[PDB]
């Protein structure tokens, strides 16, 4: 009686410009967790242990979160493209050094790229949230556990 | 000194009847796809069974926690619920699930089209829900993302080349 | 040796009498969780949070037996029917009154909600065991599940 | 004042020969579904091979389960179960699964089959062990349930529209 | 619409023979597990580690089953008492002993009151099925737990 | 490639007023919590029980909820003040009583604070909101959250 | 082998008659507890049935445990415990437990004054246990602490203020 | 009936207001330390920031816990805790943290102290607390134990050696 | 630049000597299976309790061994026969006795048919190690958890 | 009397340029193996799509914990390796998985190609490895047994009768 | 700031060289019984080996928590704990257990004498750890009544009766 | 059948030589666990904490070491001497100094112990493996996790 009466109702469709929105967060957070990776192996120095230990906390909220975004790509009909070539391409963080690298050094840089992460999802955060509102909630969790890992790594270096 | 308030019966925040008709439309729509969710995995057959019995569960287990958000946010505002069969078969805009064994390439049309319409009831009523209650809207917005998700695990089985 | 040379053995198959019998159990297991769940969310006042968590315990049992009835229909090859329509027009249970109601009428609603479900298990009963003693014990478990919830919630009202 | 009982000795129930000899029965075609269920478990390939291959796990978990249930109440009778290999393959009703590689098709069919037969078994000798024993019955009733839907979620994949 | 016109639908309820049934199963497992406790605490000697342990298990299956038993009781509208006075004056178990005992005397002693207490629930089932088959159920649970508690127990003294 | 320039990349920091807003929410939250425990141990009367847990849940949330902000303030820059004597003379919450209350002035009284709780996060709601949506967010849970604690607890003091 | 004792056999802290004597007390209250607290728990009835019935449970546990604890510490030290429903019954101080149903109100005075009565016991028994072994004090005060905590938890139902 | 006690009501142990003081002071220096504690894990900066944000946590979480013992105690008692904002501020024994940002170094001694003082109370009415009631006692030495624990795991920080 | 262009890229394939000597392995394990589970239904007497849960522990290692076997055959691309008629007529086990067993007697029988399961992979072990090192590494598990099981097992008689 | 050594800066085992580099190669494949799976996991659509789709996540699980072991196996002994996304891309033997959605079928072999790549890798590191330490070594043996199940597992769906 | 000290500084309770004495008196017999219980762990041969080969594990579990117990007391106290093996063996009371296999009832015995050597100690020290400080003593009842039931579960396998 | 005659099929047993070389083995893992407690419980200074802690995880790795080196040696009809006596007059380590000690002496003082245990075995490796490749197996673990511990105690006090 209320029962809508087609066979094919469609979902939502994602626009290219949205799904190049998100791809954009995509390849900065792929970055960033191998970055945090190559940081927490290489990682030494005065307060090894608890840096090596919150890297990987880092890495697995960067995981999680571009697991998040894609499959959310995926949901709109959107196509992620997460591959090694693409993220050296196209990320926007800056390369993390080689070799190994003192605790106060890797503190600062991957200080630095959360922060280049996050603009990233501040930059797209309101052409996303004109076009789907529910998007920008996912957003808005990686904007808050993203900068939640920068202070508690910043910390380290604070001087007060 | 002191900030402290000195009234002794503070209000909560009361939903309009506006309000609480349009969470009523979601709620029937995620209690229908609840129980169309059900009846599809019971009653699937054919190439692929398995794996569809198993993501129908888990639409089912999605659709049941929104259900249950949603009428307890309705009882937080002061509104009033109604998830009894008649009313659910009566007012819900889904269209029905058909009788008796379907194949897994028909339920995947059938509950992809289902939870698309489930959606689509959401994003109806957000703006409107949105204006009178943005916390309310975030809950839409988990609904929203959660069964979109669960229509792309569905659907891609039927998704060619 | 003893080993038997067909290549097709067929199972047991339930007759369409069975599958209706067990069709009439399932009908009123999903009514008893829909009407669960609204006096879940709409109860209220003296003794309100016992009453909803109990509720709540009552409809995870009838979840857990509807499923129960309808995989072991299909088990024997019967084919259940649990959509809204069907459950509406055909359900043996008074239906539920709608608005908020009180701990105490709901106490009555619901222990008559689930006396009208056991008393369906019960009817068929006999007609399930004489073709298939293992779906009897089925029945069983969902008669001694739902009496017990019976007295759960019942208790609340007696008075001595 | 008391209703003591003042024997010492006080026996446990025995089963019967005949009661032993039935739940023997039903020993060794759990004790066959499980090694054909670990063969098809290995060898299965095709369509929708994982799906099946995790399925099968789960019939022989069942199976293993039902076993030591039934040669541990044939025990608690003062019953003595023969498991062995030898007895297994010499005694059990169950047609021979086949060697090698088998399509996921054909795995199913087969499975199915070999289900069907141990259910078979079960249900020829309840009235015999029931009339003997209720309790012992419940438990064939557990396993009746329980092989019965693993060859329902297995079959459905052979089932067609 | 299928739906029933009753208000104030009852709920199956146990005969005076059938509750006195139930209640003599009920002091037997209660007394079951303060014996089976005595023991625990008691026994001594060649492999009381085993023995100390496996008699905790037979404890927890006969709590769990009076629980059980005496709450069916309540379902049905019976009326439970598992007071230490009644269950000392109305169990059917033969005595067990004060003070410390061998591994020996305790695996003949146990085994001889799970036996009886076997038999109790043998010779009421006959009378409790034909009443409620969903009882008897629970019934049989009950001797196959306990005759496989007894096997467990009575197989450190067989011999060859 | 598109690799940023910078090696000091900023990130988001709070202004005073955005500070200062999280600041009122936080006291209140932590006097919430305070008023919650002492209401969980001096509650008695009808229905103890019921509110003596659900308040300690009401605890739990609100003892969450002032962490998630004051971390939320920490990853912003701002510095949270979580001192006794900073929340006694900066909470907006009405005085809970000392001494023993019935369940039925407890229920009035918690539910009175709990809506003054959430006063204070819809005033600065959308203060929030227009300076940084994603700690908008972070408000949303605790106005569903405590709203969903009010209803649990309020709901034993309804009539009809 | 500087400081190292040379004796073969050296024997454990043994109770003297009067300590396993009190602790004895203590065991058969704390089993009476349990039987009445369980006998509470099925039988009770009325306005708040299920807060009550639950924490009779938890009221039962703590005194399983409390029993099973006393047991063994006598056991330990070389004491017997009788723990037998005969013994129990003749032996416990606390006051009978009434047969048939109780209203709900009756269930909370009449467990709290049982509580109260085991609670007693091992206040009564305390200095002279805690003068032979202050370790076994130890584990009354945990009984003391967890009894009394439960006394309030059941009691607070029925104050009126 | 051969040693049950024949009384209606038995009363529980009661506190004496002494008693109740004496815990009182106890309560108000744990939640004025678990406030401290949050206020620090909050606001510490510097070298080794995530190990001292780490403990400061495992700190709050000891005091809470022991908050809720001791006033549940008093409960238990017949006593009446006050563990409101105002009453902790106004008589709690332990200096008063500072406000804003905090260096590790300074955190380790500002927290150590405030432990210290906490301790100190627990240790100034042991001996009342005992002489009443050893099982309250116990609950002290738990309260001592764990919070010297938190003083040697913050305060090891800042030692030179 | 480093990467492979060829778009079928072979796996290694074991050599059917190498898939013969695991398959050899395979029915010695499934079989030692059988005869552990025989051995925990069937022993009784002094220390009983002990061999019957030492006994499923070795089944226990026993399965997950034939499993990891089978599919390390697989794996391989070679084909595993785990069935009833293969392991009777090819097992190198002696056949485990019919009937009750002391569990002095099945403690010398069941370490007899570990050895013997040991022994077999032992002499299958260098050809298997000159063909793939891996698989080797899976055999060490298996000797080394055996080797454990028989000492624990043969403790048991062993008089000192 | 004693068997302690003297020395106060003892050493440990310090891999060779080679082995670093061998272990490099092994690192850089794993890593670009975890980025290929991933993209599978989230492009692949059609028959069967679900198991796939799940098998695909956790073979990327395996990688992942491999390159993490690998990558500290490296560390241990002195060696310092490089997982970022340029060296990955440079470096890594893998043949690019193609953009944008893919078949079943295709995903199929082109993850079992890429496995098989990786695999092949670290055979033909593995002498090396193991000449210089054979601890490491089992490390691989890990690896290669762990990733031909995982390519097993995928590779079946398209093995044919 | 009404109650509020104003010391910068507030010192924990510091302990005795006495008591400091005592507790690492207690922490050597722990650790020569952890070790002593894993040799009789290994060694253990003959009737009822794997009852006493398991219950020794969960010996030297106790002993081990008790000895970091006891040994993070000294440091919470300003003490200095020695467990190194010289001490251990230099200052130890136990008696030394034997080289070699032995049989489960010369286990049995030797064990229970150990156990009894490790309490003896820690009821020698009682006192006058108990006069300093209450709340260790505590800590000692905990490892007194631990290990006399770990003493009566291992003794009464050699109990003839 | 294939099946094999002999009831008394005996087990693999290591020569004096080969449990020898685990004899040292095992008294250097529990010297470094006894040590490993002592720095655990002694360290003081900067970055005490995550000192403290990785330490714990160390001696954990050392315990279950040990008694797998030992069971090892029971399973090969080997006898292990793991007493105070013993360790403290034939371990290969440098004593660890009594009294408090600072993070950065304990850092080098553990990871020269470590580096000692891993030579114990590094040493016997060869000789082990050519009598029985599965316990040089156990070997290679120990081996792998020591030196991570070595690498995670060190990198602490690595200077850029
Ligand atoms: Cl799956
Ligand atoms: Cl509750
Ligand atoms: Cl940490
Ligand atoms: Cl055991
Ligand atoms: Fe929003
Ligand atoms: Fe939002
Ligand atoms: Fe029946
Ligand atoms: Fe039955
Ligand atoms: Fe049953
Ligand atoms: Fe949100
Ligand atoms: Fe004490
Ligand atoms: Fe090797
Ligand atoms: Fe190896
Ligand atoms: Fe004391
Ligand atoms: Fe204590
Ligand atoms: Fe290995
Ligand atoms: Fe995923
Ligand atoms: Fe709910
Ligand atoms: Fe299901
Ligand atoms: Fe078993
Ligand atoms: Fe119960
Ligand atoms: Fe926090
Ligand atoms: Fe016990
Ligand atoms: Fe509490
Ligand atoms: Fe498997
Ligand atoms: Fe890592
Ligand atoms: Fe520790
Ligand atoms: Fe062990
Ligand atoms: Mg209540
Ligand atoms: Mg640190
Ligand atoms: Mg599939
Ligand atoms: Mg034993």
């Amino acid at each position: 009686s209320a029962r809508r009466t087609e066979s094919d109702i469609q979902g939502f469709h994602a626009t290219p410009e949205f799904g190049g929105n998100l791809q954009k967060v995509l390849v900065d957070l792929i970055e960033l967790s191998l970055q945090g990776k190559q940081a927490h192996w290489n990682v030494v120095g005065s307060n090894f242990r608890d840096l090596h230990l919150q890297l990987d906390e880092l890495v697995d909220f960067a995981r999680e979160g571009s697991d998040t975004i894609a499959e959310r790509m995926r949901a709109l009909d959107a196509v992620p493209d997460g591959r090694s070539d693409t993220v050296a391409a196209t990320t926007t963080l800056p390369e993390f050094p080689a070799f190994e690298r003192s605790t106060a050094d890797v503190v600062d840089l991957i200080t630095t790229r959360i922060n280049a992460t996050v603009d990233t999802i501040r930059r797209v955060h309101d052409a996303v949230d004109a076009e789907d509102p529910s998007t920008a909630d996912l957003l808005h969790g990686l904007i808050d556990g993203l900068e939640k890992q920068a202070w508690l790594i910043r910390s380290e270096n604070r001087k007060v």
